[PDB]
């Protein structure tokens, strides 16, 4: 029976928590996971205060090497726009990238703006102030969301840019996915970006979006998976899943990563971290799919296992997988 600690990204926290609960029931092993956001996950693994870190934003090959870290992907999810719009039900409103960016720039102030109406011709829209919500903490959702906005809105690209932290033009700061979800529930007219499970499991309304190919798409597990169908995983785990081509491709999709040290100074801990994630790849797909995360293809899992064998060792050079 091992006791393991992880910390970081809130994007996959619902599935990691479910996996950890099941794993304890089946094996006795205890995995404690603290949702502090991706930037904090990176900081904590570098400081050696946890057994594993978690970040939705990938580190570069060079940064991994400088830090003596190894990164591997777990699941595929989607970022959605949770909304609180009087008179509208979930899934009714459509936004496109340009107009979403103009909302986040503060240019569009009311839900019945002509640009929103044009995207939604048969819908009656209220004259409700838009209340923009964004992340306060350093965040992989912010990284993915601003990476998307920079592709679809030139003003955003040139003035705000992309990052885990940016100079937001407008918007209240929520801490974690949970904090944005709580703000959208409490504020008539809110819009906030959250990983899909935080909208669904909190009974929050959400929008459709226009795909890269120009078609309205609903956020679903299958549509997150579709956004990754063009990814050449053989080349790198650090795949860009925003604004990807193809039918029913959710435009704000991302995978998410675990970070561990290559030279394990507590090699029993590292061995047990690998066993937890291996168990999750072998047995955990229903639990992920229940929370609307798509599973990585088996080929990707096999790449992860092969890379564990060559990268993860004790201080004598012995592999831990």
């Amino acid at each position: 029976e091992a006791s393991l600690t992880g910390a970081g990204a809130t994007f996959p926290a619902p599935v990691y928590a479910k996996w950890a609960d099941t794993y304890q029931k089946e094996t006795g092993n205890k995995v404690n996971y603290q949702g502090i956001g991706s930037s904090g996950g990176v900081k904590q693994i570098i400081a050696n205060t946890v057994d594993f870190g978690a970040s939705d934003a990938p580190l570069s090959d060079e940064k991994l090497a400088q830090e003596g870290l190894f990164q591997f992907p777990t699941v595929i999810g989607g970022v959605v726009l949770a909304v609180n719009i009087p008179g509208l039900k979930s899934g009714e409103l459509v936004l496109d990238g340009k107009t979403l960016g103009d909302i986040y720039l503060g240019k569009i102030k009311k839900w019945d703006d002509e640009a929103i109406a044009k995207l939604n011709p048969g819908l009656k829209l209220p004259s409700q102030n838009i209340a923009v919500v964004r992340r306060a903490d350093g965040s992989g959702d912010s990284f993915v969301f601003t990476s998307y906005l920079a592709k679809v809105n030139e003003e955003w690209k040139n003035n705000v840019g992309t990052g885990s932290t940016v100079k937001w033009p407008i918007g209240l700061g929520g801490k974690g996915n949970d904090g944005i979800a709580a703000f959208v529930q409490r504020l008539p007219g809110a819009i906030g970006y959250v990983e899909y499970a935080y909208a669904k499991q909190n009974n929050l309304a959400y929008t459709k979006l226009i795909s890269a190919d120009g078609k309205p798409v609903s956020p679903t597990e299958e549509n997150f998976a579709n956004a990754a169908k063009g990814a050449d995983w053989s080349k790198t785990f650090a795949q860009d899943l925003t604004n990807q081509k193809g039918e029913d491709a959710w435009p704000i999709t991302s995978t998410t990563f675990i970070l561990i040290h290559k030279d394990q100074k507590k090699p029993e801990q590292g061995t047990e971290v690998l066993k937890f994630f291996d168990w999750a790849y072998k047995t955990g797909a229903k639990q992920a799919n229940d929370l609307d995360y798509a599973s990585l293809p088996d080929s990707v899992v096999e790449q992860v296992r092969a890379a564990w064998k060559t990268n993860i060792k004790d201080s004598s050079g012995k592999p831990l997988y």
